[PDB]
């Protein structure tokens, strides 16, 4: 039986942010969401999140996550950030007085911590009958971590904080993860003995190690070799470092599953994204939120998609797109903008300098060039001519437009919504369509061409164009 | 006298691909092409590629490469992938029974192997009179490689595979490259003694080392310090790692030759690309296939060019382009798409939101804005006005259009192919050109402007525009 | 009292450039500017730059920097590049014969050298009463650096150049920074004893170490642990390596100050750029020259801005822009090009496939799609319809256009400069505006739509459009 406490009530001042630290994101989830997902998978009997100033801004997000993960998550409040040891005291207050399960503690700023690591911790703690088991790792750069102090026979004696450590203790590269398992009576007893006479004037959870050792209680350190899983994030430098590591792991998982990622270093993939076999992702690409890409696609370079579904065999190149679907075999890009509600059918095409918003575009239909399609429904196997605009907006209002199948509209056509263009209709180049066009009708509005002979000689006399028409006249 | 065998008949299952492993690419060539280029330069008397299931999909590519490299390359078939030792047996079958040259063996998945490394191997093998000389290297991460086992006086005893090695042998960081030279009689004798009682149930080439040592035959290991040259690719993670290393080497060669590459990490350059002195390449750029860039150019950021020739002093910025030429001093981008058959003359300009396909554009001509130029020939020193379209396609058909020199066409002109615009002609803004325009003529079609006074007060009563025309009326 | 000499008169042949080596840039400044900024902050009594062939191309840049930094900087000429020791001789020639201050020497190709490092050097030199104090560091790859030779009790004996060192001395990883402090009499005495019998046939400054040791003079080495601060740049590979390191440091400083930089590896920030709290920078972004970004902005991905000011809460996404201002809360991108002189007001919008040049755009005004705005002034809360062009240029000439506030212009409107559009006016879709439009007028020019019934059956008989109008006719 285990209760897990997540300490998320510190001020987060080193982030230098007006957004609460635990709400900063990597790979499409906040640090707090990563931590609560990992813990939820372990499925402890109790899950308590300690929150501080704000709490009004974080507790709702906690309750949404409890619903998503299908379990209750209690919030305990810590009124002032008196230190990690005091935050654990506040967390214990959400437990019955008589609670007898183990207590696991972790921080809200260790976002790569996983279920397996927690399960190993609990298993080790139970096996050695420890009063306290602390996860540790070894780092090239241990700055800012609590240093593990061992006796000559390698017994863990104490954890010393960066601010409290001597220059010589600072050289210690074995560090405290800040993930612990405790015997609850031993934890309560040690917490009642903390004092705050240290460099930060705080009540440090870390002092419990030395306090329990004082009592001749069993103190066990469990070394996590994969240091990233317990790396902490106190500032934005560490956040981006850990985001980069998580992203390499996500990309690698896709590569081992059959996805070619040309340049993992410049390919950002959020945790919920799925990608089919033999897709190729080119450099400079981000796949974000719940994007799903099918098999044998080509995506990128320089593509950003958030919540976009892409079928099999599609090409989505130099495209910026959100909340849209792209059908099997469709071709999007280069230089294409998809705004929410865009649905392009199979074997559709949206080409360069095209923007679509809130429009459905049927199977095999092509909008190849320099056009804006807004609030419109277009049928199958139609062709929209270059440099056209679906005019939704009359200065105050916005309306719908329907274009049928096998239509061929001429370049530079403006469709002033709402209008209906019937199946197989055409429009001339340069048409302003303000009324319905029957099936198989040709709609036109451009006036006839008139040539004004020798205009250039008269109105641009002695210009390079005048000399040129003169020169062409002679030869 | 030497025969080289390339083993390329394994299933490649760890790639999780429907494309044969040896056909996956880096820096513009398949792994197999890289390996056969390296070997061809060494110029052995015989070159035999062992192929498996598929072979129908790979052998043609081999024959194309034989023609390109100007030499014969024999294919030997291995019907089932019974292991590397069996693949060598199959390869030997393409040699005469009485063959007496050395036999060199390498894999199709070691794509950075170079001619010099092979020549050193053969030279070392001949010098020590070895029965077998095996290339080895030392790696931080030796996962998946055969481990080199040495006696106490550092004699090579055996190679143990990742799957067959003990936890303690797995700690060995000296690894088998899988590149060997053999005395042929000794190779044939050892291969006849292989058995498949191991963790993979395969006939391992690697066992020949221990078998030859058994016979008191000379076994020599030659350590390659530059580990990348013998790194292998069994999955897409390793493929992208080795692609990134190869790319750093290609970029570095350009930098040492006089090319500024601002960010090598985000600048991908294929092996056949050439780049002139004092060109600057900005981040996020890929130069692919047979692209050639001249001297003093500026390329990028965010440019992708495949088979594009760019002259000296040109700027090609945020451009996506293929099978096109860009003249000396020309300016392309930002946000410009070049499709195949685009030829832009010296001091030409193709600006933002411009797409060109299959068009020739003469010296000094500018197409600066929001325009599509398809299937058209344009002369010298002409100016195409913003937001124009060369309409090639009439719904069923596509035709040509010719525009002369020193022409100035007005914004929003549509050129309905085929039409000819003579030298020094002009078009008005908003013209639809459906007929020829003589030299120095002005072609027009837009109707006259009419102002409807107080329309906004009548039809948008109490709108912010109505209040504003009211307010401007008073003051 | 101290005089600093910067040696910048070598040929720079390893750069393979027609641009003088010390003029190559990183993070928005030349190597020479970085070095003179660092030295200027230290504020020595004398600052002398030794220049060579060229000097005509570099000395003006030196004088501009002297004015900027508010101090004199003397140029000494070295006619031929006879070596670093000869360049110091030439530099001393700009000092009085009787000069008694310390002499500090550094190269023009050590561009991360900082004021603190120089101040520590001078402080150490004075403390130990050294004749010569040389800065050293230790490197994994010491190729091309002078190697530090020490006796058995760790006394510095000599510096040996890469070209002159034995294979075994080349293994030495402690290297000469080429930054020194000297007692001036001891320096002059040692320089008069240099000879050029070495591998480069040059007069090496580095020999002064052994010469002074000969005289039993005090020689002190001061180890700089942060090796980047004294890394040198002899070729473009080293230049990009040091640019990447400097850039990581600049980015890190922003992150610690409150800026989220999602991907430091692909975010290039020049030294003079400022960025406000809680701004987020997305991958693939360069912020260059004197760009200033306010707080809570979103910038990128794939954005390049040079000398662009962006207010607070603005979004500037996939934008390529220079010498422009973007107001508070404004939205720019994706796929937007800003040319110099663009000023967008607060809560303005410039959307996809929009280019602006030399135009002012007032508070709350939107230019959302496919439009070019050149040489124009637009008022507040106006809306420019999609696919429009401000036509500045009549084939020979360019003029102004003024658009008032609360105007709503129709899609596909061409504004033939110069024209004035009054407050609250409208234009129809497809209008060519060649004359002034009063406040609250509606300007139009497009002809009426005509539908030609059954045109497709007659002129595209048996086409998929004809069959479709037939099929829609029946059902
Ligand atoms: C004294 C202590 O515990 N130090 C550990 C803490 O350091 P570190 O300095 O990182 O501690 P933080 O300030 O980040 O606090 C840890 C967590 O506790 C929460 N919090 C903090 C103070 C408070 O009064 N209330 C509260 O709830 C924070 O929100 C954070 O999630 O984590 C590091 C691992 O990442 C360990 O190496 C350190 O040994
Ligand atoms: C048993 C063996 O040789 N192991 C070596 C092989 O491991 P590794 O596990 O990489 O071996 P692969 O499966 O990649 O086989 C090597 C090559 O032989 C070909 N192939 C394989 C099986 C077959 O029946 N037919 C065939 O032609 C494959 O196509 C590939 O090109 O290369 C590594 C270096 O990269 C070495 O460290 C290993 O010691
Ligand atoms: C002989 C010498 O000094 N070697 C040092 C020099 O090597 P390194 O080979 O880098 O020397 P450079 O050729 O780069 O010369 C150093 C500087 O002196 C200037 N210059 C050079 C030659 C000349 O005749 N006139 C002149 O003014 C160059 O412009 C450059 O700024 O710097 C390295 C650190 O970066 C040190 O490890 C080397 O020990
Ligand atoms: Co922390
Ligand atoms: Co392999
Ligand atoms: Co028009
Ligand atoms: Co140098
Ligand atoms: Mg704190
Ligand atoms: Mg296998
Ligand atoms: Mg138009
Ligand atoms: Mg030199």
């Amino acid at each position: 039986d285990t209760a897990v406490l997540v300490l998320a009530a510190g001020p987060g001042t080193r982030m230098r942010s007006d957004t609460p630290k635990v709400l900063h994101t990597l790979a499409g989830r906040s640090m707090l969401s990563h931590v609560l997902h990992a813990i939820a998978k372990l499925a402890p009997q109790r899950l308590i999140v300690v929150l501080g100033h704000d709490h009004q801004r974080i507790a709702p997000l906690v309750g949404e996550l409890a619903d998503t993960l299908g379990r209750t998550i209690d919030v305990a409040l810590q009124d002032r950030p008196l230190g990690t040891g005091h935050a654990v005291l506040c967390g214990l207050s959400a437990l019955p007085d008589d609670y007898a399960g183990n207590v696991v503690v972790t921080s809200g700023d260790t976002p790569l911590l996983d279920a397996d690591t927690l399960a190993d911790l609990i298993a080790t703690h139970r096996a050695v009958s420890a009063a306290v088991t602390v996860l540790t790792t070894t780092l090239d750069d241990p700055f800012g971590y609590g240093r593990i102090l061992r006796t000559q026979d390698h017994e863990v004696m104490a954890i010393v904080e960066q601010t409290d450590a001597t220059p010589s203790q600072r050289e210690i590269r074995e560090v405290n993860a800040g993930v612990y398992a405790f015997d609850i009576a031993a934890l309560r007893s040690a917490l009642s003995r903390l004092s705050s006479n240290n460099a930060q004037q705080e009540l440090y959870l870390t002092d419990v190690i030395a306090i329990l050792r004082s009592d001749g209680q069993t103190v066990h350190a469990s070394h996590v070799d994969d240091s990233a899983l317990v790396a902490g994030v106190n500032n934005r430098v560490q956040l981006a470092e850990l985001a980069s590591e998580l992203n390499r792991r996500v990309v690698a998982a896709h590569q081992l599953a059959g996805v070619t990622v040309v340049d993992p270093a410049t390919t950002w993939i959020d945790v919920d994204v799925t990608i089919g076999r033999d897709t190729v992702i080119h450099p400079g690409t981000q796949l974000l939120g719940r994007t799903q890409i099918g098999g044998r696609c080509v995506v990128g370079p320089d593509t950003t998609l958030t919540d976009v579904a892409v079928g099999d065999g599609a090409s989505v190149v130099r495209t910026h797109g959100s909340s849209s679907s792209i059908g099997d075999g469709a071709a999007v890009g280069p230089f294409t903008y998809l705004r929410p509600g865009t649905a392009l059918g199979a074997d559709g095409k949206l080409g360069a300098f095209v923007e679509v918003k809130n429009s459905t575009i049927g199977t095999g239909t092509k909008v190849p060039h320099l056009t804006y399609v807004g609030d419109a429904d277009i049928g199958e196997y139609s062709n929209i001519g270059a440099s056209s605009v679906f005019v939704n907006y009359d200065g105050t209002s916005k309306r719908r437009t329907t274009v049928g199948s096998h239509v061929r509209t001429g370049s530079d056509t403006m469709f002033v919504a709402p209008v209906t263009i019937g199946d197989g209709a055409y429009t001339g180049a340069g048409t302003v369509v303000r009324e319905d066009v029957p099936p198989g009708a040709l709609a036109v509005s451009a006036g006839p061409q008139r040539n004004i002979e020798n205009w250039v000689q008269r109105k641009r006399p002695g210009s390079p164009a005048a000399q040129a028409s003169k020169r062409a006249s002679e030869m």
